């Protein structure tokens, strides 16, 4: 299903894996462990990720991507087996990550509430496809929600994904986004819902999940500040938008709040998350 790319072709298309940043006219876009490069395969802009348990994540990415094709999931175009390093070739996402756009990285305009709602719905549609096809992402975060030309949400990074409550040694994921049970080693699609709840807070507030120079350092702690009636979600709403109405903001917050139940069985399933997000608009 995928194009097997030659290592010489990938070296050629990335200007010999030019490590200089894009900003400076280089090909390095980021750093997923390995470096992500901008490439041109004929007239097509691509993203080339040049990478023991790394070969496991490489195989898992191809395996999951072969089985999963959806409007709200990134597309793997091919890979490279021959040559010095393992490479993964993806479709270029012109608007990068939701994290980058929420942070207005490189002077991009803030996302409107209207775009944020479409992104929240799209990401939820992508998680629903994964859960319907018995996959647990395990690393749902704003950096893993990529954005195309129409700002369509595309879930990325399937290297840590697991088939679907089992427990494991070797706990993986991003702490600021992880459910309590996932931090304990449990493998459940219910952990993906918790991480999506944190993403919804990042969407409402424009705040990153973790900031060492902030009080509270962790975004999920704002839920407790709001719950303990110290503050309201209105005091946290991203100020970089002109179209956020109180009713739809509270509706998104109620969905995030439900996602963020510390008790995995009290959290809604992705299908309930989709329904509540569609009712919101
Ligand atoms: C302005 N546009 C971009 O910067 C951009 C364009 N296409 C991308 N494609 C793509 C699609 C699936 C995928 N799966 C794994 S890496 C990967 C890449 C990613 C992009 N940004 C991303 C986020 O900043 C770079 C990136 C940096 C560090 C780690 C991983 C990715």
């Amino acid at each position: 299903r995928f194009h097997s790319f030659s290592f010489y072709e990938l070296k050629n298309v990335t200007n010999n894996f030019d490590e200089r940043p894009i900003s400076v006219g280089g090909n390095k876009m980021g750093e997923g462990f390995g470096v992500v490069y901008k490439g041109y395969v004929n007239n097509t802009t691509v993203a080339v990720k040049k990478l023991e348990e790394l070969k496991q994540q490489f195989d898992q990415e191809i395996k999951v991507m072969a089985k999963c094709q959806h409007e709200n999931l990134v597309e793997l175009l091919g890979f490279s087996s021959d040559g010095d390093d393992l490479c993964l070739v993806y479709v270029y996402m012109p608007n990068g990550s939701l994290l980058d756009r929420l942070s207005c990285l490189d002077g991009t305009p803030p996302l409107s509430w209207h775009m944020r709602c479409k992104i929240a719905q799209g990401a939820a549609n992508g998680i629903n496809f994964l859960h319907e096809n018995h996959h647990i992402h395990r690393d749902i975060k704003s950096a893993n929600i990529l954005l195309d030309e129409a700002f369509t949400a595309k879930i990325s990074d399937f290297g840590l994904a697991r088939a679907s409550t089992v427990m494991t040694s070797r706990i993986v994921g991003t702490t600021a986004y992880m459910a309590p049970e996932a931090l304990r080693g449990e493998i459940t699609p219910k952990s993906d819902i918790y991480s999506f709840g944190v993403v919804l807070l990042e969407i409402i507030t424009g705040l990153p999940a973790v900031d060492e120079h902030r009080e509270p350092q962790l975004l999920l702690d704002i839920k407790e500040e709001i719950e303990d009636e110290e503050k309201t979600i209105e005091d946290y709403i991203d100020k970089k938008m002109n179209d956020a109405d109180s009713t739809s903001v509270e509706a998104m917050y109620s969905v995030a709040s439900q996602c963020l139940h510390e008790k995995k069985n009290k959290r809604p399933d992705i299908k309930k998350v989709q329904q509540l997000l569609q009712e919101m608009t």
